[PDB]
């Protein structure tokens, strides 16, 4: 059994795809918030 | 998950169209006031 | 167990959005006042 | 704790509503006063 | 006993949430006031 | 594999496009609004 | 007694799901809050 | 020895009431000054 | 007496469920502690 | 003599609660000071 | 009976390719993840 | 009686099987998890 | 049997090539992503 | 040593009472002169 | 007397329990120590 | 067979060209952009 | 791949001559007006 | 010798109450200055 | 093989001249401009 | 490439004389008009 | 002789208690000290 | 080679004697402009 | 050598009372001048 | 090399004598005629 | 019979060219695999 | 000879005290001054 | 040789006076002049 | 025959030279690449 | 033969000198490169 | 040879003088210019 | 003499004590050493 | 001969001293150098 | 002949003095090399 | 024949110098390369 | 002649003290080296 750790490569790599995304990917809900926070601040800072 | 961190440049920027206003928008009631406020004083200065 | 950290990016996120708001959100209560706080020194400025 | 933070917007901004005053609210005595001081060179003026 | 090390995810994750909040938690008490504390030098600035 | 890691400069690359523009991007709607927002204050500054 | 020690690489594999989620995998209801940690200090500090 | 780096929130914390202060405390005497320094300027100025 | 050193392999393998446990076993309430301890440092460290 | 070595797992376990402390347990008095030595530095910076 | 020796090797190596494997080819879709499992703790250190 | 000890080399051999499994053959169900027994401490590791 | 033992160091070789990938070679699809996974949060972070 | 920094707060504050006054203080006998200087052209205006 | 030599087997046997565990079993107080051991390190290592 | 080894940093280094540019290489079309997305914010900025 | 990043140095600046415009450029439209503005108020301060 | 690394953890944070204190705590009496830095500028800016 | 490694500080330092300019280097054209960049509002801001 | 940005100092400062121009150098045209502008009123003025 | 072997293994485990500590446990007093160690450099880091 | 980094003090220094000057130094013949702008609006202002 | 590493408190200190004065310090003899500064042009400007 | 950054408060300060002068300094020529452009138009008023 | 025993030396030699193969012989091609099983392992190690 | 091992605990910590002190012990001297290089580049960015 | 590591502290710290002074040490020729930069741009300034 | 065995001396090392080579010599194409494999997650890590 | 052993102490060391080179040594090319690698992303960081 | 492991310190040290350079070392030429490279932007920011 | 062999045992033994501690005993002098050997490294090393 | 092997403890010991040096011991000159090393980098870095 | 065993102790010895170096004693010109090569890549490393 | 026995004696050693070297003497070539080996994998292991 | 086989045992015995040294007995002082060889190895290994 050899094949079998390639083929696995599709294991890592599928559990990635939104998992690479959430520190990323659900936060760019709150998180470009942290550049419309900045707006917030500058209504304000003007 | 890397289309979701693009389709939330949809989620700062709803949250600026009024906010981008508070301190110019609701403002313009008091702001123009500013330079309504100046007639305030020429009448007076005339 | 791995679709546990994905479901997780709910648990960040939830606990932001008042959080975000802390700074800038109650803020605006005494912030845009920085911008009344303007006011406050122009009609003693005009 | 997280609800912490939050209930913490209620430290900074009941630190603010007077403070927010010392340069602007105490000064209204004086300040008013850079208008009433105004005055003060206008009958001279007049 | 390997059901053990499991259950045990609740060992680590018990000790952390007020943990986690001890530089976050208490410290928005004072932290806020980092942002308080901006006010503290703007009545000043303004 | 080894022409795979190179090939693959072409995966974050077109993941970026868009992206970059994400806070810069969207936002000049918003954003030149930062200096269309200075116009806010002038017309009432002038 | 051979196909036994094959069989058994099932033996370790059905101990290993859950625990290897055990640092990574509770933990993410903690860990995205080092992630949420984060927004606890910029509302902080913006 | 888990409860005590809690109970030490309350060390960073009592270290702090004063000397947030520090800068902005002390120095509303010489600070607001800087606001006093204003007046300090304007009679010369009006 | 053949059958004997075979029926025997339950005698190694009962002494062995909670002895493979004794280090990662007892040990994951302060192991995952080792985990537990990096929020020890990180709330400092944030 | 083999409950003799899980019994142990008592002996290892009752050594740690307060050692796995020693760094990260009475350090958090000088530790959260780390955090407690940020303020230290902001009222300079401010 | 000399020939025979030789031909077993064929008996040692036909039990060993799917058992080389197991510690190492079964793993691999546990084993990636320790891997995968980076990623899980990076989402959560970006 | 010469065909007798060939006949036998039956004998040693069908009491080898299993046997040759004991310390080999049902640990592994113990044994993987040496490896399995790996897994344990990287959760708390990573 | 000695030229075999060498002929074989193609053996391990060809089970090489693409599996010196999996973690590597995969991965670039998710791994320049840990890149690209930069350029999620400064576009965030500008 | 953390009264130390407090304590120092005395040490900026003697730092500033003349300081405060090198611009608006000893200058104000050439500033009022700024007043003065008025005289200077009305005599001449009148 | 041959019945002798089996009933024998009894004999070993009764001397290696506690035996067996002289190194192994006295030890897991001082062993696990060397795990116990282990911590004594990483507080000072974290 | 010791030449080999040596010949064959010639087999990493060419491995490396390209490669080592992808992180840096490929990506300076959309990193220079991290500074073209500098311009992008400050006539925004200006 | 050396050569890439400088050739890439082509890539912000082709990105900025227009962009670099688009605050100070499109704008001499409407911002010369902010002079032209200046008149606006004249003919009717004069 | 157990109850030696706990005892101990009064070796580095008797080590540490000035120490912490040296970039922070002697610093006070410069570094305050650093803030009564800025009024050194200020009378020179107002 | 010693004297390569140094000889070789010349490879980076080689591939940097040009390099080093890329960001600060061909932008001079852009960045002063971003100096050049201020007048463009100033004889609007005159 | 160190020569380039000094070089450079060509690039803003061409870009420069003409626009240095647009607000004080076609509206001369006007501008002393505004000047013209007064013997607008005072023919009528006198 | 065999009640011997037991009794002693009193004999390595007595002669363990302060050996296991030679390294970990005189050591805490200069280890401690690595911990004690950092903050050397972070008054210095700060 | 440590003599070498400070001689070095030497290339950067040798890089910013007209460089400093690129901003400040060829500008000042359309800088001390921007004074000499003034000029242009005062006969017009006058 | 512990107590070393404070009584060079007195070291980063000591190099900071003439040093902390070079911006600042010095300059007073040319800053004061940036308020002298301001004479230079209002006898001009009265 | 710390006495070098004091001595050098003199490179700033003889670089400054006439510097200061550029703007205020040549310019009396020029300014006090702004003053003397006064006269200019008086004769004319008069 | 005395050449007999030497010509032999011919009947153990045959039997052995393969036979010293066995377990290092054919096995390459699985032991390679040990090998070769290292970088199983890495791939996930790396 | 079992006491002398322990002895020796008293052999390393000997050769330690100093040690410990060579990169933070003498550095500070030097060190303090990464600190004391801060306010070199201060005076100069304040 | 262990009085060696310690009588070498004096082997970084005396490569060190003038080298921490390269950045900051030669350079408070140039960087005052930054400050002295400072100058440049307010005769045109002011 | 006794010259014999020497003479052999040549027939295990001439079975030697590739073979010493198997694992480390036709492997450095792939072991490098371990280290090649290093680059493979860096311009990844950078 | 014994002086034999010794003279082949001159066997592996002259296989040595560019082997311990191949990843330190060939490598620099692309290693410094590594810190060639730094200045890559820093035109695009600065 | 015992006095011949101790000569040798003196072999990787002779190998280091320049060495230790090659990435600080030549650099300084490149990396001052890191510093250097601040002041090609700030000509620019100023 | 059978007793005679007994009464020996006292003849190993005798010859043990010390003995044992040879490479055990003699060395902690140069083997703890191996621990402060550590040490030697991470004042280098932190 | 048995007091031989104990007096030769004496032996391994005292080709030790220095040994024991070669790699920490004459290092400490290049390698408190890794740590002035970092200084090398800072002048630059800070 | 017994006296000949012992003073043959002289015999294996002899050809040890060297021979025990022949690994350990030749190779310190490369193993300290392979401390020597940490340096190699540690400059590539800092 | 009594005095045969002995002088064969130097029948037995002289056929055993070479000898003895046949698996030690020839090897050393090929062996101390087992040593040789090892740096064989160590440039791929550094 | 029977009292002489026991006088006897007397002349085995004085043959044996030197003699059972021989291969221990001298041999400590090229065989503790066997130990002393490993710190040979550490140095270059640490």
């Amino acid at each position: 059994m050899d094949f079998n750790p390639s083929e696995v490569a599709s294991q890592v790599t599928n559990y990635i795809q939104a998992i690479a995304a959430a520190g990323v990917g659900v936060l760019a809900l709150a998180i470009g918030l942290s550049a419309a926070w900045k707006y917030a601040k500058r209504f304000l800072k003007g």
